[PDB]
């Protein structure tokens, strides 16, 4: 019963600071990376950072590099995210997810493998990878969503993961490492890759498949990219 329980919704004024909590249970806290992600209203997702619970090493991208302070408390097994200098642009839903396994012989920090998600923390203050805007299909058909990157990411790594999101719901693990399927994932989803473009394939399209689909990839110096998103419509 792996479960991540985040802090309560908050609303802050411009210029303030905010702390979001995340208490994980049902597994060993110090063996899995913790990632922080957020979602602006109407917009898509934006990767905020990763943190090693065991060592305390954290890295966030170069747009949060001054404002975000990610910490952890091992005694109580709780991750913390602190954001400073808030603006109307920081109004978003904040998720913490579980990353790759903290290994001796590897480095799974930048693995976009978010199998477990929190419930989300709504905070209100008052392009990266290219996906097509919308893709249409009729029931029974087979459709494909494309995800174009560069040579330094999806060109040189088989480290792309696909996530599904219904409106008002938490993102869902669909594909990881380009082609592989997690537990419970319908066999209708398959992953593919060519050059600087990965692709998610849905065969026997159905009404349950109506949602927005995002693609995640490695991004170079221990950083992760998110896609813009693609809306599937079922006729």
């Amino acid at each position: 019963q792996v479960q991540l329980v985040q802090s309560g919704a908050e609303m802050k004024k411009p210029g303030a600071s905010v702390r979001v909590s995340c208490k994980a249970s049902g597994y060993t806290f110090t063996d899995y990376y913790i990632h922080w992600v957020r979602q602006a209203p109407g917009q898509g997702p934006e990767w905020m950072g990763w943190i090693n619970p065991s060592t305390g090493r954290t890295n966030s991208p170069q747009k949060f590099q001054g404002r975000v302070t990610m910490t952890r408390d091992t005694s109580i097994s709780t991750a913390y995210m602190d954001l400073n200098r808030l603006t109307s642009d920081d109004t978003a839903m904040y998720y913490c997810t579980t990353g790759g396994w903290i290994g001796l012989y590897s480095d799974t920090s930048g693995y976009p493998n978010f199998d477990y998600w929190g419930q989300g923390t709504l905070v209100t203050v008052s392009s990266a990878l290219t996906q097509p805007a919308s893709v249409s299909g009729s029931p029974g058909q087979s459709i494909t969503i494309s995800c174009t990157g560069t040579n330094y990411d999806v060109g040189s790594y088989n480290l792309v993961s696909w996530y599904q999101q219904h409106p008002g719901k938490v993102p869902k693990y669909i594909i990881y490492e380009v082609n592989k399927r997690p537990s419970g994932v319908s066999n209708r989803f398959s992953g593919s890759k060519s050059g600087n473009t990965a692709s998610l394939t849905i065969s026997g399209l159905q009404a349950e498949d109506e949602a927005t689909y995002y693609c995640c990839s490695y991004a170079g110096s221990s950083i992760i990219f998110f896609g813009g998103g693609t809306k599937l419509t079922v006729h």
